[PDB]
């Protein structure tokens, strides 16, 4: 078990470009993957690419603000080709409701629980990418948690936006997750399949 390093996690820059082999089926199917692709992306290419091959996106994450001191974050959140401006925040639940109140241009879902849970949904598998930190807070983090495609989110955190030393991992890529009833593989040269589907 290796899982991907790009998919289904925080990143720097999020996805390489690289090609991914597909065999199945008696079939060989080369698929380009461009620099910054979201797993919506992905999973359109290789969804049918081969026969009975299903490939399904979502970018589902749980965000927590901690630590918010010296006044509060401001930054930007991008879904896909939408960016929206946040301010004023200190707190998971001051996220939850500017997410919400953004919600339509965003395409997503952010429903957070009493238990102070805050769950983001792209259904579709789009990117997500925080802004640097604008605000006035002098220290402060936004952290996530991304769920892969075995429906399991990472028990570990990644800061994507911080007060003071900027976070660097602020780019969300969603999970591909694929299913066939007949064998198949997936690899590449390097990390270049697995970036998205691990090993």
């Amino acid at each position: 078990g290796t899982v991907a390093s790009v998919a289904g996690t925080a990143t720097a820059s999020g996805i390489a470009s690289g090609t991914v082999n597909l065999v199945g089926g008696g079939q060989v199917k080369n698929i380009a993957i461009a620099a910054g692709d979201s797993a919506k992306a992905i999973a359109e290419k290789m969804d049918g690419a081969i026969p009975n091959l299903s490939a399904r996106a979502r970018t589902v994450f749980t965000a927590d603000v901690s630590g918010v001191t010296g006044g509060s974050l401001n930054f930007d959140v991008t879904v896909g080709s939408n960016t929206v401006s946040l301010a004023g925040v200190t707190s998971t639940q001051d996220l939850a409701d500017q997410l919400n109140s953004n919600s339509s241009k965003l395409g997503i879902t952010a429903s957070i629980n009493d238990k102070g849970v805050l769950t983001i949904t792209s259904a579709t598998g789009e990117n997500v990418k925080f802004g640097a930190q604008t605000g006035t807070a002098t220290a402060g983090q936004v952290a996530v948690k991304v769920q892969g495609s075995d429906g399991k989110f990472e028990a570990a955190a990644k800061n994507v936006v911080a007060a003071g030393t900027a976070a660097t991992t602020t780019i969300v890529t969603g999970y591909v997750q694929l299913n066939s009833p007949t064998a198949y593989s997936v690899s590449g040269t390097g990390t270049q399949a697995s970036q998205v589907f691990g090993n």
